[PDB]
């Protein structure tokens, strides 16, 4: 009779993707872009090229529709470095 029930946010980590998803969009549509990940990487204090900022799209892109997503996410995070 609802002892137990569900459970707080514990540590995830795959489960845990939903999270990093909307860190990396701008305004949250659902989709990032290079326009969008380009002032994300402005977080930094480093210094990226147009030519770097595509390395992220690029290897991210499974769709080759040039945008990144919660599926196209999950797969480029299956194991890239
Ligand atoms: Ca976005
Ligand atoms: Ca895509």
């Amino acid at each position: 009779m609802v002892r137990c029930m569900k459970d707080d946010s514990k540590g995830k980590t795959e489960e845990e993707l939903s999270d990093l998803f909307r860190m990396f969009d701008k305004n949250a549509d659902g989709y990032i872009d290079l326009e969008e990940l380009k002032i994300m990487l402005q977080a930094t204090g480093e210094t990226i090229t147009e030519d770097d900022i595509e390395e992220l799209m690029k290897d991210g892109d499974k769709n080759n529709d040039g945008r990144i997503d919660y599926d196209e996410f999950l797969e480029f995070m299956k194991g890239v470095e």
